[PDB]
């Protein structure tokens, strides 16, 4: 359902630290509970030489903030990756400028998207792009975080 992808993406250049400044989902239940399955806080992106993308993140799981490390596998489309699961789920890079922000979505029709930024600051420009990107999409919950939260484990 996402029909916005980054043209000419260089996955090498998204390597490094990121902050989950905002997230949205197609269904409230996906982000509602703190332990919601798709409520995840991105830490670092580590593209591999073959062009896959390993992702370091945290998730609240069983009254604790856990580190998760997952791998999104490349596809023939540079902006589209696959996470192996019970169901095929696609990760799409919608837009990035590499140095400030990155917008991505994960889709199965359920959908979770985030606005990532390089620094713990509220980037009104990244957020406008995020909101513009999502006005297409049927989102029903949106969360955003302050710079104090961005510097805490699981944004507490
Ligand atoms: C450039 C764009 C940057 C891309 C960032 C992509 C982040 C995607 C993380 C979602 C995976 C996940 O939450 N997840 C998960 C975690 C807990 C419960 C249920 N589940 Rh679905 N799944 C499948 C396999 C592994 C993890 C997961």
């Amino acid at each position: 359902i996402v029909t916005q992808t980054m043209k000419g993406l260089d996955i090498q250049k998204v390597a490094g630290t990121w902050y989950s400044l905002a997230m949205a989902a197609s269904d409230i239940s996906l982000l509602d509970a703190q332990s919601a399955p798709l409520r995840v806080y991105v830490e670092e992106l580590k593209p591999t030489p073959e062009g896959d993308l390993e992702i370091l993140l945290q998730k609240w799981e069983n009254d604790e903030c856990a580190q998760k490390k997952i791998i999104a596998e490349k596809t023939k489309i540079p902006a589209v990756f696959k996470i192996d699961a019970l169901n095929e789920n696609k990760v799409l890079v919608l837009d990035t400028d590499y140095k400030k922000y990155l917008l991505f979505c994960m889709e199965n029709q359920s959908l979770v998207c985030q606005c990532l930024v390089r620094t713990p600051e509220v980037d009104d420009e990244a957020l406008e792009k995020f909101d513009k990107a999502l006005k297409a999409l049927p989102m029903h919950i949106r969360l955003s975080f302050n710079p104090t939260q961005l510097e805490e484990q699981c944004h507490i």
